[PDB]
């Protein structure tokens, strides 16, 4: 159950994180871990949980 | 933009539209093209663009 | 799980199922159990689970969120 | 004929509006008023409408 579907390539880069309303990851089957970040906009961008920014954008989104 | 980021692989059937808030397509350079759609609940599918049911639920939420 | 902060005092007669498109129940602090049902135009209602009609409501949205998994 | 449905007691400290997707007042017949917040995430919380955020949050959401 619950596969791998939506998954991450290559990450992105900063994004402010005003931007930000909500993070998910990507599945354990998929693998290495990919961060789902959406804008505000709804706009859905990968982000390599490995960077201190997307670890810094993931305690704020939580801790909210 | 240059290489593949977010993408997915594992195509639902026909959402109902009322559901969805969103979609995107992935990048060019992931090959097949495979949009990305979100529920309300925030649920990430898979869709397969060839499908008429996908082709409307864009042009909908496009027209938003 | 936690403090119990909105709950239900009088509750809503039966909606069209067809209305709804999401429910939750309050917490397990607040005593009672109530269902907050979310109709269409996603104004929230208080229903008691005790009814029939709200079991049938509850199933009838978890069947659909069920069949999305395929 | 109308009577109070749904209330609530903790109120919440400022929550981003990005964050709303919703609001309703409690019922005339509850008594004092309390407004029912409710976030993309679709938890619910109580806000007390004298709060200047409360009011703007309403605001927002009357324009969304």
């Amino acid at each position: 159950v619950t596969k791998c579907n939506i998954t991450c390539s290559k990450m992105t880069s900063k994004i402010p994180v005003a931007l930000l309303i909500h993070y998910q990851q990507n599945q354990a089957s998929c693998g290495k871990r990919a961060i789902i970040l959406e804008t505000r906009q709804h706009r859905l961008f990968c982000a390599d949980p490995k960077e201190q920014w997307v670890k810094d954008a993931m305690q704020h989104l939580d801790r909210q």
